[PDB]
């Protein structure tokens, strides 16, 4: 997949909101637990992600998520463009559903090893990214980005 493409969605659990970002080419995930879905939270997460990885385009399965002035400002500042659903590449959509499915499963498995849901979500990200499938998603993302540096 292009190395600059990410998917970003929110999922719901225990009355809280989990923002889940997946780097399409590797399956690596980043997530945060946010009070409720807001354009301000989506924008803040996008700016954080773009300062950490070379984010070129972001796709989502809820296009309305990216309407607000504040999200448009964050994409403008960071130089991100939206990847328009339209025929969401079949291999790509399959990566995204699969990583999202895997994360929700892991959260459930570690949930009682943490008091708060946000702690279990980050234990689930950690497990997910370090799981060898072979290399892990964490290994794959650094390989892909590092290889992309050198034209």
């Amino acid at each position: 997949c292009s190395p600059g493409i990410w998917q970003l969605d929110c999922t719901h659990l225990e009355g809280k909101v989990i923002l889940v970002a997946v780097h399409v080419a590797s399956g690596y995930i980043e997530a945060e637990v946010i009070p409720a879905e807001t354009g301000q939270e989506t924008a803040y997460f996008l700016l954080k992600l773009a300062g950490r990885w070379p984010v070129k385009t972001v796709h989502t399965d809820n296009g309305s998520n990216f309407t607000s002035t504040t999200v448009k400002a964050a994409c403008w500042w960071a130089g991100i463009k939206q990847e328009f659903a339209i025929p969401y590449n079949p291999q790509s959509q399959a990566v995204i559903e699969s990583m999202n499915k895997e994360l929700k499963k892991i959260i459930g498995q570690v949930r009682d090893q943490a008091e708060h849901l946000k702690t279990a979500v980050q234990m689930a990200v950690f497990i997910h990214n370090k799981k060898r499938k072979g290399y892990s998603a964490g290994e794959r993302i650094v390989d892909i980005i590092a290889t992309d540096i050198q034209t």
